[PDB]
């Protein structure tokens, strides 16, 4: 089952090639032509070193992805591009229907689910652009899944790096939950889902328990860790509403997702016990997630 990334550079898609090349898959990163960043440099070559075979073209040039995905025989299409090129994945679902062979498609998901949250502009319209992809695959007939994994585990900022030395920015009066994932974790686990049986046609929700926190109860891991306590601050809604409000990319749009998160409860006031979602923790059971203890530990490093 030969694996097609397209946007491995990117912050999520590093995670995910890594994992795919760790898995011992057959992996083909999608590249852009012509000359590259010093960044950029030290991720091909090590995917590369890591067994990655390269291959260039654009996710929005419909006829360049057919030759692509029928000479390199690709099985699995796992797409994370970023949130302003979500559109443009709308011809490769084009180029994935034409050529008829796909077994796979993850689009750019590595979020909430779109389909239950309703954040307010400028996040709303992120949102319609994935909810766009998301009707376009499913009457294509294409296989896909939808990696549902809430926050990667860093600290929460209202705009967006290590979590602050000077006092607590506490949204709301925060005690409302979210779920914390290691950058790791989203990669693994992503990996595992894509040809098994119980997540085809599936959202997939990463809700570890332990993992599971507010930001009051995320500052006071962060305090065991440094050894002392830092004043905590509160923003308000307002705040946050203020920031979406004055329509900054992308600065405004993080800011209408932390309100939906801390403020509205976006990743935990749904229930996932359909038959159109699962949750990773009891697809894989004993198989342990990375604690945010251990992951703020590491930030300590530097």
């Amino acid at each position: 089952g030969r694996v097609l990334i397209a946007g491995a550079t990117g912050f999520i898609g590093q995670f995910v090639a890594t994992a795919s090349l760790d898995a011992h898959r057959p992996t083909y990163i999608l590249a852009r032509p012509g000359p590259r960043s010093p960044s950029k440099a030290k991720i091909f070559k090590a995917l590369e070193d890591k067994g990655a075979i390269i291959v260039y073209g654009l996710i929005n040039e419909q006829e360049a992805m057919e030759k692509i995905l029928k000479e390199h025989e690709i099985d699995i299409v796992v797409s994370t591009v970023g949130g302003e090129s979500i559109l443009d994945q709308i011809a490769l679902v084009k180029a994935m229907k034409a050529v008829g062979t796909i077994k796979r498609f993850l689009p750019s998901e590595f979020g909430h689910d779109v389909n239950r949250a309703d954040p307010v502009e400028p996040g709303l319209n992120m949102y319609r652009e994935k909810r766009r992809v998301r009707q376009l695959v499913e009457e294509s007939g294409i296989p896909f899944t939808y990696i549902c994994c809430n926050s990667i585990a860093s600290w929460p900022y209202y705009n967006n790096v290590l979590p602050p030395t000077d006092f607590f920015q506490i949204y709301g009066d925060g005690n409302v939950k979210a779920y914390f994932v290691a950058g790791t974790d989203i990669g693994k686990f992503t990996m595992k889902t894509v040809d098994d049986v119980r997540t085809l046609n599936k959202s997939v929700h990463f809700r570890p328990s332990c993992n599971c926190l507010n930001i009051n109860e995320l500052a006071s891991v962060w305090e065991k860790k440094i050894g002392r306590t830092l004043p905590r601050v509160t923003v308000t809604e307002d705040d946050l509403l203020a920031a979406a409000g004055e329509n900054i990319i992308p600065q405004s749009v993080v800011a209408a997702f932390t309100h939906d998160i801390f403020i509205k409860g976006c990743q935990v006031n749904f229930s996932i016990d359909g038959p159109e979602d699962v949750e990773v923790t009891t697809l894989y059971p004993e198989d342990s997630f990375r604690t945010v203890e251990e992951c703020f530990g590491e930030y300590i490093v530097k």
